[PDB]
């Protein structure tokens, strides 16, 4: 029945069934090679790790009775999805056309591409079932997966901090699957569609971990330890100029001046996403804080403007507002990285390039979106009604403490 | 008086007497020597030490009344500890038949052995005062220190990740402890034995933090920089399997099939224990996800079968369900070590010694345990009463704001 | 108006006014250079990096009605004083007598810068808007970047964990603005200034961040890596002697033997400040553990007989208690500094300007606090009344889901 979200059958079959899959598949597939790149490189992974568990986990905490499903949920789809992952990631570069040699740069892009589908999530976050999380997961997942290899292997795209892999890419599939899940009642749900003063600041805990980390994030996969030590600098930097001026304009826009913590939380973080390509390239720190200064207030004005108008209009519900912090900034920061890469004739030809890959990261954005919101929106799930979102209790015990 | 749980002279006097202690033996024992282990250690260390003041004092905030205590005493309990590990552990690597040489290798040795107690503290939370906390570190990190010398120096027995000499022997020393505490009327704090929105979300921060950072704690001191990469990795896949079988089960066992904020924060650590011995051993990593895959399954069944069947029958009160994560995942730790250790004769007597080891520490555990637990039943420490317990307001000053 | 707290003109004016500067000074004076300094110093990098945004940010969330503004308000005056410090503390090392080459060594630099001013805002929380912090946050990295200059580069001093460069000097600072900006109506606000039972939890987010990275604070500027190792385990001591002392004496003053959480989110610290300067140059552990075991007990006492005397009696409000923590403890570490210096006539040459090094802190942040005081306490910032101080209603729209 499309009323019933009780999922005592159909959650374990899921889990359990993807679970098994990963089991055989890295049975055949995956293998271990037998100073160290561990060395090297496990310190930046940690960091993505954080980013992914705790940075978007916590993020998405801010809504007052949906707590326990945003970091349990996000702790799921990414535990499933970093294992897919390495075997997608894994099979574009097969060793002996059969084995994925697994080190700890495979743990690092597999973080990466799971950051994809934590921002997907914050489309839909509230309205879908952990089922739905799973299935959207193992396409986003694959899409990702293809678009990465389209970018960076065909095309032979630069984007060291995925602007346009993760951020763009997240995002618009993410708003391409809630708009095909649109609810036409919402509003029936909406006096939990807000935080209380805790969530907030269990919120902030996702905020300043994503801010503090990003740097690591953009500079992991850079080559050179040169461009890796700008890429960290350029992000420090894009990301300090972000947070005065989504201040700046959160103030500006309130009638008596005060601040709003949706942007304290989020469009702090704009300056990271619009940086991503760009940040292993630029030669000049002053460039990162303009385009910080400039995200910080585009982030702001769309949280304010564009997504009451987008959902008004267009019928986007995004919960989490992702187009204002990864969809638009990760545009920006796609744009960005092509002139930069432009700045001779093969200079220029980078530059063309690099627009192509954004044009196909949206393209695969929208037909994947498609696809998966269609299967999304079978009513098999176990999805909840629409005056029973952002509510926890749907498929949560909850405590005893209070009940 | 049995009922005084007035704690101000002699809280004050059990912390003086041993830092004191502390200071004197320092001064007799303790050097330091005069690229680095330090720069290729520390991060190692740092992971861990976050693990243990921030995981397991996190983790055990779920109690709603608990929390100070929670956090509080597990602070007390390892900064005691940290430093009285260092000279046990220490006095088993005597420079010059008396001076223990530190570096960073001893302070990661030191916040494994620690790492014990936090365990043990798990089952006795919430019944015990910070006295009988502190008196259990100063035995258990002596019992642990020897414990690990008969282990890895007598019998030679690996056990990089300590499921035997963490898991299997803190759990089982903590729950011998917690028996010989047994509290007939236990049930007149049954109230406050249970948590509350907020505290389940502080309590993520523990598990989280222990499942990021478990991949670390597996193979810091795995010695080559070969196995110290397949430790880490092993454990992640270990760690991603046994969050979606914990989450299949915590549903298939819920009549309306939804999750528990219990088995969401506790049984989704099994895999790393499971895997602390064997992980830096596995050639192959889908071993790695069958052991997460089942570890996931039992201590998901533990807590709810197992726990209430060993408090009701055989009056074991296991505040953290330590068993279920700590105990049985421990030992079956244990036991994959061995098979994977013997995986020619001199593979096979490795296997054989492996299990000598696990028989060792379970014996230390119970002996230890008993003369511990007897001494801690002593009525001299403030111990609250069967119907205060779970209740920081015993030991704490309560918020101004609240009272 | 003097009671206008609407900050929709000033607030936004300050900011964007002062990231313009940044912009602009960047552009003019910052470049990059064109294994790795980045892979040696970054992983100390981000361990500083929490303890400011995490750290500070979330130490300061216990007051009830305050948290948004204690972690927002950090983070905001944070982002700002990282750019300014790059650039005041570069101008101390310009090459080309024109350009600041910045590297990862830098942001270390300014982060440390920054502390301070961290330290500064403990005094006055509450009872400042975010425009004074702005303002206090310019004038205070010039004043650290001089007073740091005079003691590095003229005298010759060494302060690696910067007991009197950054908590010394910060507190002073902080403490006679503080002194500046008396208000003899405080009482009118003393509802709020205090916690709940879950601001206190929040609080020891800060607590336990602060206290686990702190060996990394204290080692991360040393230079041979002999004395970096030292300084860590000498700083991992300290602390861990200083929580058993802190304890011992919040027990041993309580009427009831109970703690108090300002105790152990505070005065568990005290050990990290005290070895700041000495953590590098002691040869021996077991005078560290002394330093912590002295400094817990004093912080203590501080907390409970100095702050209310010196409120009483000469007009010092110091909301977190920054002089048991930072200020006495910050004079003590320079004191000790001098002495473990002194330990032929140059090593007593060495000591004497230690002292001159604590003095002339001394002196800056009293001269310096008084000017920017004085600037501060004109009526056109925004400053609440003195019965709306901790309250974040005055600065932030206040959560839907509450109201
Ligand atoms: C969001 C859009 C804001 C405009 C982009 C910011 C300016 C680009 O930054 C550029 O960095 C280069 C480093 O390679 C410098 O050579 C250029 O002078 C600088 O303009
Ligand atoms: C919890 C018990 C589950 C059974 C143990 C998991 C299977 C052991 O994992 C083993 O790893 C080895 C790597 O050295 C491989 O060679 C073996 O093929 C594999 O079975
Ligand atoms: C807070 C004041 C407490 C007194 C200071 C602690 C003692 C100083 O610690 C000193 O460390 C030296 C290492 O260089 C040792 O040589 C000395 O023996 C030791 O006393």
């Amino acid at each position: 029945s499309a009323w019933n979200t009780n999922l005592r059958w159909r959650l374990p079959l899921t889990c359990l069934l993807l679970q098994v899959i990963m089991v055989i598949l890295f049975g055949v597939f995956v293998r271990y090679d037998f100073e160290n790149e561990f060395y090297y490189r496990y310190p930046s992974f940690q960091d993505v790790h954080v980013m992914v568990f705790v940075g978007f986990g916590f993020l998405m905490t801010f809504l007052q009775r949906y707590g326990f499903s945003a970091v349990g949920f996000n702790f799921l789809l990414a535990a499933f999805g970093i294992q897919w992952a390495l075997l997608m990631q894994g099979w574009f570069h097969f060793l002996q056309d059969r084995y994925i040699v697994v080190g700890v740069e495979n743990l690092i892009n597999a973080d990466f591409c799971v950051a994809s589908v934590c921002v997907a999530f914050g489309a839909v976050l509230g309205k879908v079932s952990p089922i739905q999380l799973l299935i959207m997961t193992f396409f986003q997942v694959t899409l990702f997966a293809v678009n990465e290899f389209i970018l960076l292997n065909l095309l032979k795209v630069k984007d060291a901090g995925g602007s346009m892999t993760i951020h763009t890419f997240g995002a618009y599939f993410g708003l391409t699957v809630t708009r095909i899940l649109y609810r036409r009642n919402l509003e029936q749900s909406k006096e939990r569609q807000n935080s209380v003063y805790q969530s907030d600041l269990f919120a902030m805990i996702g905020t300043l971990f994503l801010w503090m980390y990003w740097p690591s994030f953009n500079s992991a996969i850079s080559y050179h330890g040169d461009s890796q030590h700008r890429a960290a600098i350029n992000t420090y930097c894009s990301l300090a100029a972000c947070v005065l001026t989504s201040v700046a304009i959160s103030s500006a826009l309130h009638k008596k001046g005060k601040l709003d913590m949706v942007h304290i939380q989020n469009a702090t973080l704009a300056g990271g996403v619009a940086v991503g390509t760009a940040a292993e390239m630029m030669l000049m720190p002053y460039g990162a804080l303009i385009i910080g200064f400039v995200c910080g207030i585009i982030s702001t004005l769309g949280f304010v403007y564009l997504t009451p108008f987008l959902e008004s209009r267009l019928h986007i519900q995004d919960t989490c507002g992702i187009n204002n912090l990864h969809g638009i900034p990760g545009i920006i920061g796609g744009i960005v990285g092509a002139v930069t890469a432009a700045s001779d004739w093969t200079a220029r030809t980078q530059g063309k390039f690099q627009i192509y890959g954004l044009l196909v990261t949206l393209a695969m954005a929208l037909m994947g979106g498609i696809i998966v919101g269609l299967i999304l929106r079978l009513p098999f799930w176990g999805q909840p009604s629409d005056e029973n979102c952002f509510e926890d209790a749907v498929y949560w015990e909850m405590p005893e403490g209070n009940s």
